[PDB]
Parts: structure tokens; C-alpha cells; sequence
């Protein structure tokens, strides 16, 4: 009866593994609007329309520190752009403005006869995730779009820790020994502020500020749980209730944190 449930029953294995059921096919943006660029990753066999998840990178990062998770969230059932700001000095107010249109564009293309995915989005379903920068440009994207589903920001940075104004189910990907954006002065600040939605703080053991990007050695756990995330939020899937609410109990964790999760 959930009509946005896709795709085969969940195990621990075909969460960890490199690719979900789904065949994945992406193509570039012609002209994009409101952002640098963009790349676009789709299921071509997901069975129904899916949601939708815009992410961005860091501070003088481009498409590459996050391109894995294009090709490992689409392949569970989603639409997701990845994109290059307009500057790569973009602060984080910047980023979540080009996160947010890179959503928008996503609607426009599922309408968008000639695109790929035209009709494959549910628009009504959108996440956002990101790193360091890009991660706070998320937080923000939540606190000013409270009918977002879910966010997942990786190493996060804001100038500000107050994200009491967050509604949205919020995963933070943390790395024990950031240097940059410290987990002490950043990631468990902003999760700590957050007292209105459910929440998880999932900190990588020796893990260095790009802990969670591109050629991470820890994909079969991150990609687990941000895929978990993802579907029981976006999705309303109860079916990856323990898998998004779990402590992993693993060694390959320094700190884990939880609240309000079913």
C-alpha cells in the first residue's frame, strides 16, 4: 500500500554492496540554471516515479568529491544531480541556493519531454546532501524548505552551529580527525541544535575531512546508511527503518547518536 515503496526487500548485503537493483544511465545539463553544472543520475527500471536529491560539494571542490553517490543513491530508486557551483568559492548560503535550484531543474526536466527523465520524479520528494560547505548549504536548504524529506550532509560547515529551525529527518556524516570543519566545533554542534526532527550523528573512525567522498574506503557503510536514509524518509519506507535507525555498532565508527528515529 506505500505507493512510493521500490524496489526488492533490503539486507544488510545489498545496502553494503557497490550497486542497488537499478539500472543507472546519467547525462550532463545542457544549460543550467542557477548553478556551475550538473550531472543527472536515473534508474532506468525503477517501476514508478522516484524522488529526487541535488548534491553539492565543498569549498574549491567540484562534481568528483561526490560524484559516488550519484550512481549508488540512483541505483536504489532515486534521481540525483550532482553539481559544480558557480564559483568554487561559493559560501554555504550560495551553495543552498544552487542546491535548491538544481532541484527546480530537475522538476522542469521531469516535464521536460526530450529529457531522460521526463516523468521518472516525483517532485513532491526531494532530498539534499553535501560536503563540508556544501553540507551546511544543505542544512540551510532544510531549515528554509521544511517539505524536504530528508538531508545528509557529509563533514558540514556553517559559520553557525543554530540549526534549531530544522524539520527535516537529518543524517550527519561526521570524520573523527577533521582538521578543517572539527567535529567538535561543526558537525556536533549542528547536531546538537537540532530538537524538532528525527536525527543521526554517524562519525567515521580516523576518518581525515573527505572521510566520506569519492574513493572512501568505508562506501559499504556510508552508502548503507545514507541510502537508508534516504528511502525510509523520501520514500516513507518502513522497510529500512532498522537499517536507518541502527547503531552499526562497527568499528569503523568512533561516535554514533540517534533521536527520534522509527
Amino acid at each position: 500500500m506505500n505507493p512510493y515503496a521500490r524496489g526488492p526487500n533490503p539486507t544488510a548485503a545489498s545496502l553494503e554492496a557497490s550497486a542497488g537493483p537499478f539500472t543507472v544511465r546519467s547525462f550532463t545539463v545542457s544549460r543550467p540554471s542557477g548553478y556551475g553544472a550538473g550531472t543527472v543520475y536515473y534508474p532506468t527500471n525503477a517501476g514508478g516515479t522516484v524522488g529526487a536529491i541535488a548534491i553539492v560539494p565543498g569549498y574549491t571542490a567540484r562534481q568528483s568529491s561526490i560524484k559516488w553517490w550519484g550512481p549508488r543513491l540512483a541505483s536504489h530508486g532515486f534521481v540525483v544531480i550532482t553539481i559544480d557551483t558557480n564559483s568554487t568559492l561559493d559560501q554555504p548560503s550560495s551553495r543552498s541556493s544552487q542546491q535548491m535550484a538544481a532541484l527546480g531543474q530537475v522538476a522542469s526536466l521531469n516535464g521536460t519531454s526530450s529529457s531522460p527523465i521526463y516523468g521518472k520524479v516525483d517532485t513532491a520528494r526531494m532530498g539534499v546532501m553535501g560536503w563540508a560547505m556544501g553540507g551546511g548549504g544543505s542544512l540551510i536548504s532544510a531549515a528554509n524548505n521544511p517539505s524536504l524529506k530528508a538531508a545528509a550532509p557529509q563533514a558540514p560547515w556553517d559559520s553557525s552551529t543554530n540549526f534549531s529551525s530544522v524539520t527535516v529527518p537529518t543524517l550527519i556524516f561526521a570524520c573523527e580527525n577533521d582538521s578543517i570543519a572539527p567535529v567538535n566545533s561543526s558537525a556536533l554542534p549542528i547536531y546538537d541544535s537540532m530538537s524538532r526532527n528525527a536525527k543521526q550523528f554517524l562519525e567515521i573512525n580516523g576518518g581525515s575531512h573527505s572521510c566520506a567522498n569519492s574513493g572512501n574506503s568505508n562506501q559499504a557503510l556510508i552508502g548503507k546508511k545514507g541510502v537508508a536514509w534516504m528511502k525510509r524518509f523520501m520514500d516513507n519506507d518502513t522497510r529500512y527503518s532498522t537499517f536507518a535507525c541502527e547503531n552499526p555498532n562497527s568499528t569503523r565508527v568512533s561516535d554514533f547518536r540517534t533521536a527520534n528515529c522509527s
